[PDB]
C-alpha cells in the first residue's frame, strides 16, 4: 500500500488529465447528448483512438463512469467540470486560460525551491503580470476566474466589516469590483474607487455599470506602486499582497498607508493545509509571494508604519476549498 | 448570504486534489533533491537540509508543509522532519527505485513533463516529448549517455546495456535483419511503437524463426499505456489489436499473471 499511495501522489498523468478534459469541455459535449467516444470525439477534435485512452483514466478516478456500454456519462465529482457549475473549475483547469496555464511553472519547482523566485518567465517570457498585459485573453480569464472565488458576490468579506462611519472605499487591486460592489450593497452611503491595471479596469467599469453601481464604485487606471490616486477611510488589499516577495509588499502597504485618512484602516483580506500549501506554492512559481503567518503580519505591518488592530476570523466563501481572514490595520 | 454545502465541497475537494500539478511536483522536487536520503543521513533541521540540497530555507520549508500535508514527512520534533513509512520509499537504497523513478534529471521523470501537453497528444496520437525537449525519446537518449544510463537501469527495477533451443550468451537496431531461433522474446518492446514499427519489429522476428510477446488497478495500465501516448506514441493492445498486429507481419496469436499485472502471447507463423 505504501508503493502504491506513492504512486499515487507522485502521478503526473492524473493531473493533466483532469487538465485534458477541462480544456476540452468534455463534460460539456456529453451533457449535450456526446455520449459516445465517436460523438465525442468530433465534438472535442480529437483522435478517437486516443479519446478513450484518456477516459479510460478519467473512468479510473471516477469523474467518467459507462452507463449503457459505449456510452459515458460524469459522477458527481464529474459533473463539476461543466461550464456553468457555479464553482468554475473546468475554467480553474482550462490550460488555455491563464490560472492552469500558470500552473507549468509547477515542472520547474526545484528551480524555484533552489532560488525562492518564480519558474513563470522561464517559460513563457515575461512575468506574470506583464504576461496578461499583453495577452487579453488571459488577462480577461484571470479576472473572471478571480471573481468567481466568491460567487462573483464577496458576501463574507464585506460582512465581517462595518462600514457605519465610511465614507470612501479605495480598492486597491480590487480586480474586476466585486469587494467594491459587495459593499456598496451593503452600505448605501459609501462609495468607492478600484485602482487596477490596463484590461481589468474595462471589465471592471462594465461589470460595475452592470451592476448599477456606478454611480458610487469608480474605477482608476494606475500603478499601485505609484502614490494611490486618492485618499480614503478603507483602503482594501484583496488577494494582492500574497502576490509579492516582502519588499514589494512592504512598498505597497506604505503606498496605502500613505493615502490614509485620519482615523481610517488598511484591509487585508487574505489567507486543508494541502489547499494552504496550494496557494502558498503557487504564489512561489508564479510570482515569487507567499503566504504569511500572523507573526510575519505584524513584522511586514511594523515596516510600513503600521500595527495588526484586528484579524477577523475565518470567512467561509463558496466555491472555494479554503477559508480567509481579514486583517485590520491601523496607522502606528 | 453565502451557502456552504458540505457534499459539493467534499466534492470540490476531490476534484482539486486529482487535478492539481503541486503534490506530483512536490514529490518529484524531493525525488530529485535527495531530501529522504539527506534526512536519513542526520540532516533534520531546514538550515541543515538546505545547505545539502543547495536550496534556500525558506524555499524548502514551503515544500516540506507540503510533503507534511500529503504524509511524506513526519514532523515529530519541533524542526526536524523526517520520512514517513510511505516517506521511506524515497530512499535511495529502496528495492522499489521510487527515487529514481520521480527524479527529474533521469529519463522516466524528465519525460513525464510530455504530460503537460496531453491536450496535444489527445489531438493528433503523435507523442509531445519531442516538442518540449527537442529530439524525439530514443533520438535524445542517444545523444545524452546519462539519460541513456538512467533509463537503462530503470529499466531493471543494444550495446548500450551489456552488464553479463532469443531476446530483443550476449550480442549487441532490432529494425534491422537480426543469429536465429526457436523461440524469440519480445519483453515490453512492442508497446513502445506505433502499429507500423511493431510490425516491422515482428517482421523481423518471423524472419528469424525455425514468438512470445510480454507484455500486457486501471490507474497503473492508464499510466504505462498514456506514457506510451506522450513519450514515443506507442500505446497498450488488447487481443483485438494484437491479431490485426501479427497478421500484417506472418503470424497468428496461438493469450495467456501477477504493481501491474502482465500476459504471454504465443505467436505462431500463419
Ligand atoms: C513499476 C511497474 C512497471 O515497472 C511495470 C512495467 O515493467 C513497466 C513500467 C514502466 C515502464 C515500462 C514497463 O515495462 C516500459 O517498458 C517503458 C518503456 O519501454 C519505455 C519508456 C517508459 C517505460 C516505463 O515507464 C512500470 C509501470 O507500468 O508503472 C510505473
Ligand atoms: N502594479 C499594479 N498596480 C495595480 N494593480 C495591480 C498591480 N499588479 C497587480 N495588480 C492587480 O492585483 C490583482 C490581484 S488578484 C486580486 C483581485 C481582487 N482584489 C480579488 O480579491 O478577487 C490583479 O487583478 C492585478 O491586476
Ligand atoms: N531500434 C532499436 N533497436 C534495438 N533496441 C531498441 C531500439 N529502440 C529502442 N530499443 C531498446 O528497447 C528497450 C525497451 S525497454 C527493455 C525491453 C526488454 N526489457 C528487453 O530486454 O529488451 C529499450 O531499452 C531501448 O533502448
Amino acid at each position: 500500500d505504501a508503493l502504491r499511495t506513492l504512486i499515487r501522489l507522485g502521478s503526473l498523468h492524473t493531473p493533466m488529465v483532469v487538465r485534458t478534459a477541462a480544456t476540452l469541455r468534455l463534460v460539456d459535449h456529453i451533457l449535450a447528448g456526446a455520449r459516445t467516444v465517436k460523438a465525442l470525439a468530433a465534438r472535442t477534435d480529437t483522435r478517437p483512438e486516443a479519446l478513450l485512452r484518456l477516459i479510460r483514466h478519467l473512468v479510473a478516478i471516477g469523474l467518467l463512469e459507462e452507463d449503457a456500454p459505449g456510452e459515458f456519462v460524469p459522477t458527481e465529482v464529474g459533473e463539476l467540470l461543466a461550464d456553468d457549475h457555479p464553482a468554475a473549475q473546468r475554467a480553474w483547469h482550462d490550460l488555455t486560460q491563464a490560472v492552469a496555464r500558470a500552473d507549468i511553472s509547477f515542472t520547474r519547482l526545484p528551480d524555484a525551491i533552489r532560488t525562492g523566485r518564480p519558474t513563470y518567465e522561464s517559460i513563457y517570457g515575461k512575468p506574470f503580470y506583464e504576461d496578461l498585459a499583453g495577452r487579453p485573453d488571459l488577462r480577461a480569464s484571470f479576472d473572471s476566474l478571480m471573481t468567481t472565488r466568491e460567487d462573483t458576490a464577496f458576501a463574507a468579506p464585506a460582512a465581517a466589516y462595518d462600514w457605519t462611519n465610511v465614507r470612501h472605499v479605495l480598492d486597491v487591486g480590487g480586480g474586476n469590483g466585486g469587494f467594491a460592489a459587495a459593499i456598496a450593497r451593503r452600505a448605501p452611503h459609501v462609495s468607492a474607487t478600484v485602482l487596477e491595471m490596463a484590461g481589468t479596469v474595462d471589465t471592471a467599469r462594465s461589470y460595475l455599470k452592470d451592476e448599477g453601481l456606478s454611480d458610487r464604485v469608480d474605477v482608476v487606471e494606475g500603478d499601485f506602486f505609484e502614490p494611490l490616486p486618492r485618499k480614503a477611510d478603507a483602503i482594501i488589499l484583496s488577494f494582492v499582497l500574497l502576490n509579492w516577495p516582502d519588499h514589494d509588499a512592504v512598498r505597497i502597504l506604505t503606498r496605502c498607508a500613505e493615502a490614509l485618512e485620519p482615523g481610517g484602516r488598511i484591509l487585508i483580506h487574505e489567507r486543508d493545509r494541502f489547499f494552504s500549501t496550494l496557494l502558498d506554492l503557487r504564489m512561489l512559481v508564479f510570482l515569487g509571494g507567499a503566504l504569511r503567518t500572523r507573526e510575519k503580519w505584524d513584522g511586514l505591518a511594523a515596516s510600513a508604519g503600521l500595527v495588526v488592530e484586528e484579524v477577523r476570523g475565518p470567512l467561509v466563501s463558496p466555491n472555494v476549498p479554503l477559508d480567509s481572514c481579514l486583517l485590520v490595520l491601523a496607522p502606528a
